[PDB]
């Protein structure tokens, strides 16, 4: 498995404000101040709960996710352009001491598998994660979507580096940054590759 394991959070710009207010991500059942949402099951390892209790990452960019964000799929219709990539890595979960599970795909399928150990990264498909090609067999879409969950909140100083789309993008990401002074700055970077 790669090392450090990147983990990556897709969100839409207007998100980024109650971020850094709250110097976290909330997961959906903790009521997250959300401005726009992307949206088109029980977690059998401690500490339990349902998928909605933990903050998720996928461990690609580029993700069937944000190409149902480019083809329109999703209810929001502004596109790829302004959702920034919040990257961070497996292992500083783990260092800042965080609870985490991960699964091998989107945990609502019934032969989903479950995680809680780092070692266990090997029990994903990395073929069907770090793939360019996903189209079929229908499988790699569905494996390409292993996530990993951090229970209730994620700290928004675990998150390593902004990724967007543009220029203009990246501009407004830093003046955003600039309104939070207190909050950690990451590197901001225009990532052309990790969008469709
Ligand atoms: N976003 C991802 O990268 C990702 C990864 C894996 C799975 N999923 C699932 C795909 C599906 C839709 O995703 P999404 O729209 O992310 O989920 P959602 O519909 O649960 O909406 C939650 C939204 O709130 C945002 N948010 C979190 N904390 C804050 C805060 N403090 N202030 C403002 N906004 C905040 C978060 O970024 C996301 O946009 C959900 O079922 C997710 O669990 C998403």
């Amino acid at each position: 498995y790669p090392e450090p394991t990147p983990i990556y959070h897709i969100t839409h710009i207007d998100n980024l404000k109650g971020i850094l207010r709250m110097g976290k991500l909330l997961a959906h059942n903790q009521s997250p101040p959300k401005q726009r949402s992307i949206a088109y099951a029980k977690v059998p390892q401690p500490p339990g709960g349902v998928l909605h209790d933990y903050v998720p990452f996928y461990f690609c960019p580029r993700s069937p996710m944000l190409y149902a964000i480019y083809s329109g799929a999703t209810e929001y219709q502004g596109g790829q352009e302004p959702i920034l990539h919040l990257v961070s890595s497996a292992q500083a979960v783990h260092k800042a001491g965080l609870p985490f599970v991960f699964t091998d795909r989107h945990g609502v399928l019934s032969h989903a598998r479950f995680f809680r150990q780092l070692e266990e990264l090997a029990q994903l498909d990395w073929e069907a994660i770090q793939a360019s090609y996903w189209a079929d067999p229908p499988e790699l879409r569905e494996k390409k979507q292993a996530a990993f969950l951090v229970y209730k909140a994620f700290p928004w100083a675990l998150i390593e580096e902004i990724a967007v789309y543009s220029q203009r993008v990246g501009e407004e990401v830093l003046k955003i940054l600039k309104q939070f002074p207190e909050a950690r700055r990451p590197r901001v970077c225009i990532r052309k590759d990790w969008y469709y």
